[PDB]
């Protein structure tokens, strides 16, 4: 299951880097969200929030442009499209693409490390790193 | 022949993520078929001459071949001292504090990812050890999905 293997990731990128949120998303070449995976928020604020993310904002700019991004304040961001009602507030962020060398499949992102920090270059590697695994995953399933 | 170049990019990231971040001064990842065997092996921490004079790749004995054979977490002060210790061949550096874990997914276990010689000059922490099984879990994913 490729789902899982793609939570485990989250897990393991949410957990070691010490954020509060985690997510993934993956999407076909025409932009479309295939899969989303998410640890931080429980399912009844989930169920208000309701349809799960499009792929746009901040999130957007990197599935356009797939590199590494670390910001201070998600929302300051020029690209940042606002969260829906509902949805927690999130400042801090850190995004890299999930990707082999011939192609970006989606992105690795984190909000809110705990007690407040911004995301650090130790952080970013760590998550790179990760997120590699899971380029190779999803690279994987698209051809089994 | 040579690994498959996602599969080695990032198995090298993962190494010199929990090299860096572990503090370690040598890190490397054995990765090995069914029956044991060696097929591959990365690394980082040690010079290109030192490398020339050594001079032979490990088969994975001593300490690793006993990770290899019972695929568990395992943490030393002193690596020589282990009764497991086959010793180092000539002109490697010596080798004191070490950290060693699993390269594996759930149903099978495909190699090794290792530290040595934390900057500190202390043991790997509970920490450090939490944090390599993560990355080596990742590599686990990696190998297991790997481009045929
Ligand atoms: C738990 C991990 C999550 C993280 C780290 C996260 C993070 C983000 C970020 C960074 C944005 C872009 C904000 C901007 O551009 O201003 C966003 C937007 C959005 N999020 Fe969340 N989110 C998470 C979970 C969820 C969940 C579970 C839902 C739905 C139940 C959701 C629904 C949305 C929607 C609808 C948007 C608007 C843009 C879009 O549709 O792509 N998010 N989120
Ligand atoms: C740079 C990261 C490296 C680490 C962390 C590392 C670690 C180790 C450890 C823990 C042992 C077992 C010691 C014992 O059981 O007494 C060992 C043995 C050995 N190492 Fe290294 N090593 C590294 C690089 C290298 C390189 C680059 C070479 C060759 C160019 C090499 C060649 C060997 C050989 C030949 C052995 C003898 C056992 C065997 O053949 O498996 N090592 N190493």
């Amino acid at each position: 299951d490729l789902e899982a293997t793609l939570r485990a990731i989250v897990h393991s990128a949410t957990s070691l880097v010490d954020a509060r949120y985690g997510a993934m998303e993956v999407h076909d070449r025409q932009h479309r969200v295939l899969h989303f995976v998410y640890e931080g928020i429980d399912e009844e604020t989930v169920r208000r929030i309701g349809h799960l993310p499009k792929g746009l904002g901040v999130i957007g700019l990197l599935i356009e442009d797939p590199k590494p991004l670390r910001l201070d304040d998600v929302s300051a961001h020029p690209a940042s499209i606002g969260f829906p009602p509902y949805h927690p507030p999130m400042r801090t962020f850190l995004g890299v693409p999930v990707r082999v060398r011939d192609e970006s499949f989606g992105t690795l992102y984190l909000t809110d490390k705990t007690n407040g920090q911004p995301f650090s270059d130790d952080d970013e590697v760590l998550v790179q790193a990760l997120a590699a695994a899971a380029g190779i995953a999803v690279a994987n399933a698209r051809l089994y």
